[PDB]
């Protein structure tokens, strides 16, 4: 009768919390979805050998069409959990399956675990200063979408910080670079000629963020676009202008040029 | 000879990550402050318990003071973990602790954990559209803070919604709760009448998140303003313009009036 939404956390199989992991070996069934994003840094054998359980994967299709003709079924009679990597709810249309399953007269709690949103502050960059989010798209044919650029250019004119997620294709585990994006960026720039991104723009690349070794780096796009950053997942930010201690925190641990510390404060 | 940043999570013992367990399973020494934010739901003594070891809680004093005079010391010939509730470089100033141990020579990790600035998923609310964030800070003797009020003012005229940490003084065993917060704003648009926080705003309370049951309630301001979220950690949430399915799951989960479904686009 109860359905659990369970956060797998950031990185790897460890990133679950002693919460989720002790609910999920209490559950009859368990069904997790990679679509919205992807633990990098383990595989579905250990998650499933660190939970005890058989998992289901589900399709974006499984669960946008029919969480309630493949989940919820089965937590009308027993109790059932819904794996997704970073914090549950975090993926736009997520909130709305608990309404499915009310509607369904099933329970529902959520169990929470680290997510992007709130890992970045590892930047060293004050939280509440990041503003609106955006996801940054490959064009596809005739589309050349660019909303991620105005999103920028809005946070960055009220001094705020922009978390930028990068295109991702799950199904054939094909990641957008933080490289990639950049060069993206910098296209745009080019057609639109805001003054938002361009080689001077000061940014900061966090990558595999949750591992014990992730990759915090800062610095001028003309320097940063051709550099590597390792294996992705890699999330991009263009901060706003910067407080000392931010400026002086990418610096030390970040690595970023002394040059911020004049320039972008 | 390292210092580990571990959270512990949204509300209990067990919202620590399984990575973050068995690092602090494995340090020579074990501090930790509870003064950053509230765990309603858990004592030192299931933390210690679970852990295996005692833990030495600092002051605010003994951390923003004398950290590397108190904790750095013992990393540089041990295996050293600092613990704190939620993420610990979400909304507070440990980030900057950092720096201290690298101008000490000491080296050191950040084992993340749920925070409160992903968990607003929970609400509904899609996590991309919320804009700046502000803490609504209790008035001292003649000083009375606003900025927080003008925070609102300008996610509200983007669309944005606005997430409010509210104010906390441990040592006082003070939690401001979402009552307190709304009586605050409408003092301070009674003296900027700015028409951004009045009796008609629609506001969003969530109440010990990472619980299992955690009080998620909307709704108008003069409705909610007298009515009783529990026990804190609260946060209070100005909505700012709602996407059709964001109004549904406040209706149909948090409780809001019906009427609110109707979105003026
Ligand atoms: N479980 C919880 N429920 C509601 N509000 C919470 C909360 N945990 C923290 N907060 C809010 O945030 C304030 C502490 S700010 C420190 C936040 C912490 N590092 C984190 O990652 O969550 C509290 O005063 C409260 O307003």
């Amino acid at each position: 009768m109860v359905l659990y939404f369970i956060g797998l956390g950031l990185y790897d199989e460890r990133d679950i919390t002693v919460k989720g992991l002790e609910i999920a070996k209490k559950c009859d069934y368990v069904f997790a979805e990679f679509y919205t994003s992807l633990m990098a840094g383990t595989t579905l054998g250990r998650i499933q050998k660190m939970i005890g359980k058989e998992i289901r994967v589900l399709s974006r299709e499984d669960v946008e069409l029919n969480f309630e003709n493949i989940v919820l079924p089965l937590a009308k009679e027993n109790d059932v959990a819904f794996l997704t990597p970073g914090d549950p709810l975090v993926a736009t249309t997520h909130a709305e399956l608990r309404i499915r399953a009310k509607r369904a007269g099933v329970e529902s709690y959520v169990i929470h675990a680290p997510s992007i949103y709130s890992a970045v502050g590892i930047t060293g960059l004050h939280i509440y200063k990041f503003g609106k989010s955006a996801t940054v798209a490959y064009p596809e044919g005739n589309w050349f979408p660019t909303s991620y650029y105005d999103v920028i250019k809005e946070n960055a004119e009220r001094g705020l910080h922009t978390l930028l997620f990068l295109d991702i294709k799950a199904e054939k585990r094909m990641y957008m670079t933080a490289n990639e994006a950049m060069e993206l960026l910098l296209k745009v720039e080019d057609m639109k000629k805001g003054g938002v991104f361009t080689d001077d723009t000061l940014v900061v690349v966090l990558a595999r963020a949750g591992s014990l070794n992730p990759t915090i780096r800062a610095g001028y796009v003309k320097d940063l676009i051709r550099e590597d950053f390792g294996d992705p997942p890699h999330i991009l930010i263009v901060p706003g202008k910067l407080h000392i201690v931010e400026a002086e925190y990418l610096v030390e641990i970040a690595g970023a040029p002394r040059e911020i510390l004049r320039v972008n404060v």
